[PDB]
């Protein structure tokens, strides 16, 4: 089985490649923008060779446009794709939020990983899971109230949810497994505790179309 | 008893007739906007004829149109009633993966980013005015919780994004006594865009709560 993550350098991206590394006959694709300053994945894909670091930055055009031929290298099949890498910059009111906040949420935390689903679903296609994850957040409801707005962040996490739910119907009739996953915060829990949760998460999960935060439990789209 | 209404996109479709119908009401004036107003036919000819009705140059996806929008709507009234978003594109259906990189950034510019700006241009005109009624002219396309069976690619995930965006306003303009919607105006089984119009003009008229997602019948649509 090869697994993909983008944004594995730090935060769950790392705890949840750490995991991957432990369990027999698992190949890790991990990505970074700057794989030469990612010390600590670095360490664990020397420590663990299976797991093969490779460069992408989700808001660059250009870098999403060689995520293919850069995994193409290690690996002729994903199993399970999961979209980690994103950014949570802007929050609060709309009148004080300006257009640049929008438009970066956007490329990066929509478009990104569109584009790098795209790119990279040849080789999913190839593979025997056809599991897809984009890690979403339970702020991109459209039916949850925190008592807090989310800007560009919300909606950012809302528009990939409802292009999940799009993609989740559109591949169903190839036995593709699509989910949008909030891994929790990081009440808080720890980087470990996300990833643990999520490993068991894209091995059990048998269904497509699903909103599901960490624990396994439905979230309301 | 005098107010202002403020339409995106008057020049053709449900803009157009929304403008007509208000046009035909006494005491509203009309802010119409048309990308091209120079061949804005039917919409200056509505002008010409009725002086309530006063054009004005806009285009959502460009930032230097938006930079512009409230000086310019500033010449003809001190305030704005309503605010109505209508101006909008729909050119991109389909599979996620035949979805090139172009449709899904113009679907974001034009339909979420357009909107935002235009409302926070024009946000201070609104809060001068009486009615404090802003409305955004979504689709039931951009429900997180319908299916039609259909992909709407882009133009969906254009109106969700807005539609998310529109709900967090009305939560944070009701302490500023703001009416927020999102609205989606029909399909034009279908109905015309005069009786879109018609159902629209009774709906802004009406709406005295914020953030509903609303059908042009007044019922409500999911998020
Ligand atoms: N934070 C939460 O608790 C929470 C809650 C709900 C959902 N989520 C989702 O879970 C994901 C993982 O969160 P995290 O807590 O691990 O985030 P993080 O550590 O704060 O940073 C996000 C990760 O993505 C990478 N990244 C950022 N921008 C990138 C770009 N343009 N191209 C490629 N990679 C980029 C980062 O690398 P760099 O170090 O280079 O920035 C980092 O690995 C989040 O991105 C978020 O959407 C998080
Ligand atoms: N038609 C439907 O069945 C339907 C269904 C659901 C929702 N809606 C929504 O209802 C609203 C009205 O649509 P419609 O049916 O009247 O369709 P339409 O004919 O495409 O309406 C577009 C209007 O918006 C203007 N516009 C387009 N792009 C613009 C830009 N970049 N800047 C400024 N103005 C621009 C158009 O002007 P130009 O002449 O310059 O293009 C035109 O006046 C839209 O927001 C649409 O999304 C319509």
């Amino acid at each position: 089985q090869t697994y993909f993550i983008s944004g594995a350098n730090r935060g769950i991206g790392f705890s949840v490649v750490q995991r991957l590394a432990a369990k027999s006959g698992v190949k890790v694709i991990a990505t970074a923008r700057d794989p030469a300053s990612a010390t600590a994945l670095n360490e664990l894909a020397k420590e663990n060779p299976q797991v093969k670091v490779v460069q992408l930055d989700i808001s660059d055009e250009e870098s999403i446009k060689k995520i293919a031929k850069n995994v193409s290298q290690y690996t002729d099949s994903i199993d399970v794709f999961v979209s980690n890498a994103a950014i949570a910059k802007s929050f609060g009111p709309l009148l004080n939020t300006p257009r640049e906040q929008w438009i970066e949420h956007f490329f990066t935390n929509v478009l990104g990983p569109i584009r790098l689903f795209q790119e990279l679903y040849p080789l999913i296609k190839k593979g025997t899971q056809k599991k897809v994850f984009f890690i979403s957040s339970n702020a991109g409801s459209l039916n949850l109230d925190f008592g807090l707005d989310f800007s560009a962040y919300g909606q950012s996490k809302a528009a990939l949810n409802y292009s999940t739910k799009e993609l989740a119907r559109q591949l169903k009739p190839e036995n593709f497994i699509v989910a949008a996953v909030h891994p929790g915060v990081v009440t808080k829990i720890t980087p470990e505790e996300s990833a643990a949760a999520l490993c068991k998460l894209f091995e059990s999960l048998n269904t497509t179309g699903k909103y599901l935060s960490y624990d396994g439990t439905e979230l309301p789209w």
